């Protein structure tokens, strides 16, 4: 079937490598994508072979690339790989633009992920010169169908001078319909419109991205794959951390604190994510709701079996198994699912509304429970904040999850001091390990170091911890959160400089 | 003229001491009071005497104290002293009450304004057995008229088991009429209302506080007054940076990036405010619009001097100048001001909605433009976040401002790294002080470290701040956030063993 029902734009269909010569070096590009999935493909391929090109030949050639999230190696990969990003936001994680941002090559800063339009439409990142985003389909009147993520695709094309289609015929047909774009003022001008969101399963907008037609300069015909990433199964340290939060879900039911059917639940990806989300499968609840970011392998499966009801997201994260099964059965979930713009999924008024239950991972707390989500010794970028600043402040709930330990035990995921602060103390309620599960609400900062040392800390640094805050209690230039600023961050630079957190026992340690 | 027109209530009056009788150990009290406005007086005193009495006996006798933020004397004071509160949230500044927790007597949790209400209704801090609420009068249908501040007083007496009513003669009757109070769930179960807020200037509720009048236990007769702010000027330093300020709004609207008459204006606790506000009063922006925490001096000469048309706040914060001056007149800046809950003046879905401008203090920021409002060397609590996270994050503009320095010079409020953080890079877009003004919109960590460096760093510490960022973004263990961790917080180690940042 022709993906373009709309038959003036097919005259603006053309090859890849001729459509990525609008992109000029110094534009700031905005593009479709949003964790691996409705990034654009062959353009960005096309491009970072001429900026090679021209790098090559002592040219300079590099954008500003702004996107919904994380995108893919056809796009973060290929242009970090030509050394053609000069800046980048909002979220990264593919590693060779990773190590771009470290090494200072690429300029770097991760909004909010719900923060992201409204900063566009300010001019905070300039003019955008290209919106570059993938379709599933053009309508007969010129909308743009998303694919398998809607992310920022309707800010920049409202932003851009010129817009670039890729128009990928390896998305389901029957994404059309899944999408909700509304027209409201989310994120332009104030006063901004109330966006009236009172359920999870709500529409309040329409199937397609709108743009006038005369921005359109170049439409591409694609076919190709998203990031379908490998589908990370629970080890033993996940299913512990799922079983303690399970347990705590059950508790709070148990105590009215919650209903039977939980809250609108916010979770991200990975192993304990996975782990999370088959233990809700499994676990005595009903009638389950997601507003989230993104929908997941578990997700689909809670869809399938009722458990969950519907799954509001900006985008689909699947693996390749799942992926399949969606495919093969879109007209089922596209009932079940709702894709929205991230302006709106990460909407802190929304998110507070619906009282959703935020879940994220994080790199380390502190004993006093100040998160960081983003930054190995403080100075080097992993991914990017995300939304889990929007969910983790706006939410009924803010749980944080973790193994006790990383890198094979040299480090300790609790730390006297974060070496960098994502999500202050207040923006932190729940913190499970494979330890176990500290319930701070209601605390002061010692109070909480008593809760996370004793229930969340791994056993081998435990006793350091318990050393490091008794001392402070003793000797903190105040009481009220105790630190000694002589080795606060005395363990980071113990790893920087040996590979552990673990002290050598040829040297002195009060512990 | 009788301030309980309710006569069936008025054989609830009895006395102060009585009253205090019906809180016990242990109890939580949620009480009235908001930027030294509003709290109760007169039964915290008298429970502030048993309590001694008790400990002297051998009898334990402490609560959990819950507000709308800060109190005075009467209350946080006299409550340290008698060492008969074990817990205090979100937000004090009474000096007594500053030294129990900084000596980790009194545990404290500085919660977000907006949220107290919400994690209360949760049961976050227990459940309250006593709501003590101060009161200007209590109306023929049993409405509870609000003092000089809303605060979480509506849904203390929501929750509370027991409640006590301080009506306070010394509070001018003709408050009543300013407060609007919310009938919809804003901070209550899941799934809640939208609050239908859509101009600061808008009134979506009545003028009372409701409760059922089977839960007042008693009422107290009351006679005494609020805090006043200080009568006190803006030096040259706060003059310097509200110049920057005021250009910097300049020159937002003539590229078309602000209205003529600006946006809603936050304008944090604090003395830069005044300055800010007192620039304001006489600057080219007309018909200025303020959604705030507070009702400072500045911003009732503006409501005065037509600069300003309508102010939205919680609370007041008023010298006593300016507390004579609206009670000469409150029928003119009646009209003018209203007065909300706290977690609908501070609502992070009204605040972006609205588009607000945050204007807020700091103890210190970052070279990459954390900002600490708390804790100075990270761990002795000044005041708390306050709304300044509410503000911050959810606004359209968030701003920061200080003097560059602090202590005569022996500290500096530029440092390589903050001692404690509370709002992050993502959440300060501007920084001010007498030196300059950093814009960081769409920069990288290192290029926000050169603007903050450059611009707003004291001249004493600039080249030191200089030295330590080129060695970190020579041997940091990675380049994006560059870090010297062996160093990074060596200058406050500085200040503590010598009193003072710079080297000898
Ligand atoms: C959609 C949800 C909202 N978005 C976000 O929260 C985005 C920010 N969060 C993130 O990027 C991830 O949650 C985190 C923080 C990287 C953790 O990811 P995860 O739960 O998959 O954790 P995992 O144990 O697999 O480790 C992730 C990587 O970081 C590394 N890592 C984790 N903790 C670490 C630590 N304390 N020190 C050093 N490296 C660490 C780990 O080695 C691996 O590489
Ligand atoms: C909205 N609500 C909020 O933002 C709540 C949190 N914020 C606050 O409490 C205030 O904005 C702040 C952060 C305390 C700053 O207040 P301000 O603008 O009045 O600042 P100011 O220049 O007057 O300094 C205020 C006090 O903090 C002290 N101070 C300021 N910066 C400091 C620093 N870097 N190190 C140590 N003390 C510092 C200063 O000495 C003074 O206290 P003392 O007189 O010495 O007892
Ligand atoms: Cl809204
Ligand atoms: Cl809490
Ligand atoms: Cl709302
Ligand atoms: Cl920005």
């Amino acid at each position: 079937t022709e993906r373009i029902r709309n038959v003036a734009l097919r005259s603006k269909v053309c090859p890849a490598e001729t459509a990525s010569e609008l992109i000029k070096h110094g534009d700031v590009v905005g593009t479709s994508g949003f964790t691996g999935a409705g990034y654009p493909k062959e353009v960005p391929k096309a491009l970072a072979q001429r900026m090679e090109a021209a790098h090559d030949r002592g040219e300079k050639y590099q954008i500003s690339l702004i996107t919904g999230a994380s995108t893919g190696p056809q796009l973060d990969g290929e242009l970090a790989k030509a050394n053609g990003v000069y800046f980048r936001s909002p979220f990264n994680t593919d590693a060779t633009m990773r190590n771009r941002i470290n090494a200072g090559e690429t300029e770097y800063f991760d909004n909010h992920l719900g923060q992201v339009a409204g900063r566009a439409v300010q001019g905070n990142y300039g003019k955008f010169n290209i919106a570059l985003v993938e379709a599933t389909a053009i309508t007969e009147d010129g909308g743009i169908v998303p694919t398998s993520s809607v992310g920022n695709s309707q800010t920049f094309l409202n932003l851009a001078e010129k817009v670039i289609i890729e128009v990928n015929e390896w998305q389901n047909p029957m994404l059309e319909g899944i999408h909700d774009i509304w027209d409201g003022n989310v994120s332009g001008v104030p006063t901004r419109d109330i966006v009236p969101i009172v359920r999870a399963d709500q529409r309040v907008g329409g199937p397609v991205l709108r743009v006038n037609p005369d921005k359109i300069a170049a439409i591409v015909r694609t076919n190709d794959r998203d990031r379908n990433a490998p589908f990370a199964a629970p080890d033993e340290t996940a299913k512990a951390i799922a079983g303690y939060l399970l347990d705590f879900f059950g508790h709070e039911v148990k105590q009215n604190r919650l209903p039977p059917s939980l809250l609108p639940l916010q979770s991200g990806v990975g192993n304990v994510a996975n782990a999370v989300l088959e233990g809700l499968k499994e676990g005595p609840f009903e009638n389950l709701v997601g507003y989230s970011e993104v929908i997941q392998d578990g997700m689909l499966a809670m869809l399938d079996s009722g458990r969950m009801r519907i799954a509001s997201a900006s985008s689909f994260s699947l693996s390749p198994e799942a992926a399949e099964e969606i495919n093969n059965r879109m007209d089922f979930f596209r009932s079940k699912i709702i894709l929205r713009q991230q302006d709106v999924s990460n909407s802190p008024g929304i998110i507070r509304r619906l009282g959703c239950i935020a879940m994220n991972g994080m790199i380390e707390a502190d004993i006093y429970g100040n998160v960081n989500s983003t930054r190995v010794m403080g100075s080097k970028m992993m991914n990017g904040i995300g939304g889990s600043g929007d969910f983790a402040r706006s939410s009924y709930l803010s749980i944080f999850l973790s193994p006790s330990t990383a890198k094979g035990g040299k480090i300790s995921a609790i730390v006297p001091m974060a070496a960098h602060v994502d999500h202050i103390m207040q923006d932190a309620q729940i913190f499970v390990t494979e330890q176990g599960l500290a319930d701070l609400r209601g605390l002061s900062p010692v109070q909480r170091a008593r809760e996370i040392i004793s229930k969340c800390a791994h056993p081998d640094y435990r006793p350091m911890l318990q050393d490091y805050f008794d001392r402070a209690l003793k000797n903190s230039f105040g009481k009220h959160t105790p630190h000694l600023l002589t080795e606060a961050l005395s363990w980071h630079q113990r790893f920087i400089d040996t590979g552990t957190m673990l002290p050598s026992s040829l040297e002195h340690h009060h512990h």
